[PDB]
């Protein structure tokens, strides 16, 4: 039970445009979409917009709630077609605060590409990669470092638009099996992050490379037989993930660039969009 009467009335005024009235949102607590460490996600309907609603169970304090509000306002103004949007936040006199997010029909991108009901083409796969690159170009422009880029942390909507997710108020550990313990996604991490536990846009690029390998393999696990404690040495020896069977040569060249051991020699996300755009354009799709 969070004491809403204690919130500063001026902060409450400043946050209003992120705020969703309890009266405008039905949460279907019956219908669980999924869960992370920080909370369960439920189907909801927003005044009718099908949405995903996440109950942030580790907000207890009034101080915490006030930070949450300010974070919501900040994150609400992020806006790009390949970055997950924050629809709003909802505070309740009982229960944890709620984060309202668009519903993503096709779930996470790793599960989609592993699903036997769908058969994306090589072009579709490259296209997913390009879309992540565009969304990351946007985040990097805002000086926002993801720190956990991976196919499992991108979502797919009904139009097969990819949205970079798992950041801001949606940040969580949703599948613990890919993190080693401070839980680290070691098989996605840049060589220097393994050594220092610091992350930058240049380390996001490295992870993006691994993501592109996940895409082109249709969701193979990276380095499954290299132990967590051996991966730094493996990478120091210059060894990398092998070219996927259906990955075009220039696209594997792009991946190797992303895994350069000198962070400063990796491409920018702008250069990735450029390079992947070109490679994408060499494939004929259904209508163009
Ligand atoms: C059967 N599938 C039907 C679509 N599914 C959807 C649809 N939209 C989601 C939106 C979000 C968002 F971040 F926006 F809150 C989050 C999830 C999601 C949340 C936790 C685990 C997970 O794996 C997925 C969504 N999961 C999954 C299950």
């Amino acid at each position: 039970h969070i004491d809403l009467s204690a919130l500063n009335p001026e902060l409450v005024q400043a946050v209003q445009h992120v705020v969703i009235g309890p009266s405008s949102l039905i949460v279907h607590f019956n219908e669980v979409i999924g869960r992370g460490h920080f909370g369960c996600v439920y189907h909801g309907t927003l005044l009718k917009i099908h949405c995903a609603v996440k109950s942030l169970n580790r907000i207890t304090d009034i101080g915490e709630v006030s930070q949450f509000l300010t974070e919501g306002i900040i994150m609400k103004d992020f806006s790009h077609p390949n970055v997950l949007s924050l629809l709003g936040i909802c505070l309740r006199s009982e229960g944890s605060p709620l984060v309202v997010l668009p519903y993503m029909k096709h779930g996470d991108l790793r599960n989609f590409i592993r699903n036997e009901t769908h058969n994306p083409t090589v072009k579709d796969l490259i296209g997913f990669g390009l879309q992540v690159a565009k969304g990351m170009k946007y985040l990097a422009s805002k000086k926002f470092v993801h720190r956990d880029l991976a196919a499992r942390n991108c979502m797919l909507d009904e139009k097969f638009t990819v949205k970079v997710a798992d950041f801001g108020l949606a940040r969580d550990m949703y599948d613990k099996e890919y993190y080693s313990v401070a839980k680290l996604p070691v098989k996605w991490m840049a060589l220097e992050s393994l050594q220092t536990q610091k992350f930058t846009t240049k380390s996001d690029v490295w992870s993006f490379g691994v993501l592109l390998w996940e895409l082109m393999t249709r969701g193979a696990p990276p380095y499954p037989d290299v132990n967590t404690f051996d991966i730094t040495v493996y990478l120091l020896q210059g060894r990398r993930l092998l070219q996927p069977e259906y990955c075009p040569d220039p696209l594997y060249e792009v991946m190797l660039k992303c895994w350069h051991p000198k962070a400063e020699m990796r491409p920018s996300f702008s250069e990735l969009v450029s390079r992947i755009s070109a490679i994408f354009s060499t494939f004929i799709g259904e209508h163009y």
